[PDB]
Formats: structure tokens, C-alpha cells, sequence
């Protein structure tokens, strides 16, 4: 019926660079791998642990930033050569680049029910994502489902359908089971999702128990069993989002 979530996946020039190889094959080819297994995630959760299950994503659209922005003095792009406010650092405030990010693709996530963009960026504390949380509600604009939001500053129409991922953490390239996890996590935002309460302790298992569930605040390593599932706190909260929502603007699996 309608139970796809489709995509406008953005890879800025440094996930081209370092993720990629300065390659467009190679970036596209990793991106549509990655978002094919966390698509496998998605499709394959019973959201309401019976029959509501077969909701996922795909990628409607594909962009390649082979190089940086070329900007001017005063203004800021989110594929600008440099880092905000640390250039040094050579990663933004995390926050600031998802909105930043929103605001400049703002026309394309108009049209399409999300929109992520992969980077390669050390953020501050071991940070590897950020979006907007979704909801069932219809004026609510966060998450799955493009709802202009006026940006008092920004001086425009925005949409908060949006999420990113970077790929590098500590110096290093992250795992490739990593990366497919944090990418679900966003998303998982985005579908509704909070974190699982480190309090009950049946959305969040100790490690003999299988480990964390994707959905917990600190990064799992992919290593147990939980780490690539979405807990019972998950699932009615994204079930409550994608029962209402999907008719908003879910499509058909291509
Ligand atoms: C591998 C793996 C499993 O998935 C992940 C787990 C943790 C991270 S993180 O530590 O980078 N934290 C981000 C940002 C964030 C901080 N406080 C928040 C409060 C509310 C919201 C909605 C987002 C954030 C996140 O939780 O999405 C990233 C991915
Ligand atoms: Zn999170």
C-alpha cells in the first residue's frame, strides 16, 4: 500500500572524500548499501508485534557533493569547506549543522517524506547523529513528513523531516555495523522514536540479557544481539507515528 518512507540522501564532500575515495560510485554505492540493510531493520520490526509490519525506507533521490561550497565572508553552507564555529576542529556543532543542513535543502525535503545527510565529522563527545524527533501529530514538525516551519531567523520556510550521520568518530572511520546502526537510531528519531528509559529495564537489557536495544542513549557497539532492534518503548511509539503519518506520506515500495 503506502508503507514506504522515501528518501533525499545527501553525502557532503567530505563523506565523498574520505568515506567515498573521491569516487561516485564508490559514495553512491555505499550509501545505497547502508540505507538497503537499515531498510532491512525497519521492514522487517513488527511494529505492533503481530501484523503491522513491511514499513520501511528507500532512497528517492541521490546527492553527490563532490567538493565543498564555495561561500562568501558572512554566510555559512552546510557543505562549506569549513567547520562552524571551529574551523580547527573540522567539525561543526552538531546541532547547528542539522539545522543549517534543513535550511539549505529546504525546497527538496518539501518533497520527500526525509531527508538525511551523511558526512564525515569528529563531533565533541563522541557525538555520530542528530534529528528531529517525529510524531503523530499532524502540525507537529519534526520527523517523517515535510511541514514548513517557519524560521523566525532563517527567514523562511524550513522543514524539520531531517537527520544526519557521520561516519567518523575518535580519528577514526567507524565499523560499517556502526554506521548502519547509527543511521537506524536517526531515523529511529525521526519515525517517532525516543530513548529507551535507562530505568525499565525491558527497553533496556543488561548484557547477558542481549544488550541494549538501538534506540538507547549511548551508542551500542553492534555487538550483541538487542543492538539492531528496536525496543517495546520503540515500537509503540513509532507504531503510534507511522499509524497516522504514513497515510500523511508514506508511499509504495518501488
Ligand atoms: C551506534 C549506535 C546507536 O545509535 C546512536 C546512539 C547515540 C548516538 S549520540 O551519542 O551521537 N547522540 C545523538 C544526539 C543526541 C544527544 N542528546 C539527544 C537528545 C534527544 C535527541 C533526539 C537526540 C540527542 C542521538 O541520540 O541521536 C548516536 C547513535
Ligand atoms: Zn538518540
Amino acid at each position: 500500500m503506502k508503507n514506504t518512507c522515501k528518501l533525499l540522501v545527501v553525502a557532503d564532500h567530505r563523506f565523498y572524500r574520505y568515506m567515498g575515495r573521491g569516487e561516485e560510485s564508490t559514495t553512491t554505492n555505499y550509501l545505497i548499501e547502508l540505507i538497503d540493510r537499515v531498510d532491512d531493520i525497519y521492514r522487517n520490526t513488527a511494529w505492533d508485534n503481530a501484523g503491522f509490519k513491511g514499513y520501511g525506507i528507500q532512497i528517492e533521490q541521490i546527492r553527490i557533493l563532490k567538493s565543498p561550497q564555495e561561500v562568501k565572508p558572512g554566510e555559512k553552507h552546510y557543505n562549506m569547506a569549513k567547520s562552524y564555529p571551529n574551523e580547527e576542529k573540522d567539525a561543526w556543532d552538531v546541532k547547528m549543522l542539522l539545522e543549517q543542513f534543513s535550511f539549505d535543502i529546504a525546497e527538496e525535503a518539501s518533497k520527500v517524506c526525509l531527508a538525511h545527510l551523511f558526512t564525515y565529522q569528529d563531533f565533541d563527545m563522541g557525538t555520530l547523529g542528530l534529528a528531529y524527533v517525529g510524531s503523530p501529530r499532524a502540525n507537529s514538525h519534526g520527523g517523517v513528513c515535510p511541514k514548513a516551519y517557519y524560521s523566525p531567523v532563517g527567514k523562511k520556510n524550513i522543514y524539520l523531516n531531517s537527520g544526519l550521520t557521520s561516519t567518523k568518530n575518535y580519528g577514526k572511520t567507524i565499523l560499517t555495523k556502526e554506521a548502519d546502526l547509527v543511521t537506524t537510531h536517526e531515523l529511529g528519531h525521526n519515525f517517532g522514536a525516543e530513548h529507551d528509559p535507562d530505568g525499565l529495564a525491558e527497553c533496556a537489557p543488561n548484557e547477558d540479557q542481549g544488550g541494549k536495544y538501538v534506540m538507547y542513549p549511548i551508542a551500542v557497539s553492534g555487538d550483541h544481539e538487542n543492538n539492531k532492534m528496536f525496543s517495546q518503548c520503540s515500537k509503540q511509539s513509532i507504531y503510534k507515528t507511522i499509524e497516522s503519518k504514513a497515510q500523511e506520506c508514506f508511499q509504495e515500495r518501488s
